[PDB]
């Protein structure tokens, strides 16, 4: 079908791009593996498809695609369904590979991440490593402080995450301001542990 | 024709997307029906076509496509034709299915809707009322910048034109006295609530 | 040629669009003639092509294409060539058909127009009609005043124009502020005539 | 071969555009030569490809493509690798042809350039010409002063450059403020020589 063909064609152009730029074989394989994990052999113009729909259908789709994620977290599971929809609509799906630095300590943080599937290591230089997995989130501290990252976060396994930018976080909280407290609780607890 | 082929091909992609995401059969039927009602078996890159034209032709097209909507509302039918063209230019066509919540009470409202064809049910949580062809709703929050005073749910398929609060205010920069039309309606409805 | 095929395929889409929306025959004829005059049987992804180039080549192309326009106006012919290039780069080519309102009196004006080829009729309601043609410009008054249009301007012949937005006008004049005087002289003259 | 076909098809479109606009044969050849030097017979939708990846992979790619440029400049070679990545991510690759004015004296400057390969001539009207080549940069003075260009800079040879806008320059320096000093040192030295 057309979506399988689109993946095969797009991947051929990626191979050619990597060849043109003389990328090493190991990195070429890393890109191969990334495409397999991220797109699973099919590609869609999701923006175009979703843009063809209406609000209700888009909201039904995002809620469906994120059912498990939502179930995982009391943040979403116990909230106003209109809040959950608002936040889910803003999320960006991202895949990271083992060893990737998702967050680097000391940098200016502008995104947080919700873990759909995978394990990450949180490492504050000089402190003990802590791990987070399915149904946890991280990177909230900088969304609240507008400061610098308090720890590095690396992918231990392949990680299927949803990211949320500070502007989108704040935009949603304009409508649901009391939900900020959920994130502050976590941030405070983590800052105490650090 | 290329436009029918575009629909058929675009719809196949949508089927594959729904398959990939494992969406339930009933939802897939709902999406299929949406595409049939919204696009009627043809698809166009409207933005590209309109972008190829000039101002006069774009304005002629939007006026023609909306001529019935315009005749159906004193707002537009009795107004400066240049105001009508300015407002029509900002409208976005949207189709909603029976049961859809177009507006949810209590949310921050940033759009209003003009009913070209269809019936909606308006409810403040009491006693429902209905609006149909030639009515508009959602104006209150465009004026107040507050929260929705009622939920509005499609009873039939609804062919609507939406207008964002920013586009509303932009047009009213040039035609400020037209704001009164919307305020009259909002005041009347707030009194009824 | 690919550009000729593009025109033919694009125009078939337009025909189908017009059919779908049930536009009257006379309107369809009008659209057909517009495509012929504006595109002359060929179409290019001009944005894409120019985006593939560099500054110097883009500037050479716009200067070449506007050679006659520039020669026709002391504004451009006598000016710093860097000013001319800056202004030309901002211009948008537009074609209008006989009878078209280019500007409507009393509306908020945000663009001016340079006449490459054609004749327009300038009319302030209640006043005498006058004509402008190749090498004239109009619509400058509102760029300077930020007020309402002082006259309507309608295409008499087919008009090949270049438009310039108020923001682009002001942007160029940030760098070449003394060039504002040229437009003011013309505006002052016309206001006195009105 | 999809990328080679893309170049061949894209260039046919360019030839036809030039024919439509009646460009002289010498200019057409100049455009042909530019496409050969800039794209080298292959074209990619780089924005699309990079947009399909994640942060870590994009950063790996930009670091790889620029590693020699980085090696050549103490600015980058001795810096926090996170600063280098942040700056590299903002760079735009540009190719200029012999004789091109990259910078014109007295104009409002909004970009600087890093030389990957080529020779440029710097000339302040009335002063002695100076040359710069691989591993030098120029155009920094206006990014710091927000004033007018202190010299013209012309391509002596074909020049393969990376440009950086003033807004991107300042954005990166929000995170790495002390790195502004490197550019000020160079600017000061050059202003002294002028
Ligand atoms: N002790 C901890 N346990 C779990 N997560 C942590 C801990 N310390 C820091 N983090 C997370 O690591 C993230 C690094 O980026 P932020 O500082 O924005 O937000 C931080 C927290 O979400
Ligand atoms: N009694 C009523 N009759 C008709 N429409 C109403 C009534 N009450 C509320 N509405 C509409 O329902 C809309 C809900 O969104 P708004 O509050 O923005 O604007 C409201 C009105 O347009
Ligand atoms: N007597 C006149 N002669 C030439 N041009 C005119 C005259 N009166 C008005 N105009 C032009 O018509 C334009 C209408 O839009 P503006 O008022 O922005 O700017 C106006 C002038 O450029
Ligand atoms: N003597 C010099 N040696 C090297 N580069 C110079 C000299 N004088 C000016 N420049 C460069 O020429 C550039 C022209 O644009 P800027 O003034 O923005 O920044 C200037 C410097 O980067």
């Amino acid at each position: 079908d057309s979506s399988r063909r689109q993946y095969q064609e797009k991947y051929k152009q990626v191979e050619q791009y990597m060849s043109f730029h003389k990328l090493p074989a190991d990195f070429r394989q890393k890109i191969h593996d990334y495409y397999e994990h991220r797109y699973q052999g099919k590609m869609f113009d999701e923006d175009s498809i979703l843009g063809e729909l209406n609000g209700p259908l888009r909201e039904k789709i995002v809620n469906f695609n994120c059912r498990k994620l939502v179930a995982s977290m009391p943040l979403f599971a116990n909230a106003d369904p209109n809040f959950v929809t608002a936040m889910l609509t803003k999320l960006k799906f991202e895949v990271f590979q083992p060893g990737d630095y998702i967050i680097r300590e000391g940098t200016i943080g502008k995104k947080m991440y919700f873990i759909q599937h995978g394990v990450v290591s949180v490492l504050t230089k000089g402190n003990k490593e802590m791990k987070l997995s399915d149904g946890s989130y991280f990177g909230e501290i900088c969304l609240l402080t507008r400061g610098r990252r308090t720890a590095s976060v690396r992918a231990d396994t392949y990680c299927r995450l949803y990211s949320l930018s500070v502007d989108n976080f704040n935009e949603v909280l304009e409508e649901y301001p009391m939900m900020r407290r959920a994130f502050e609780t976590v941030a405070i607890d983590r800052l105490d542990r650090i």
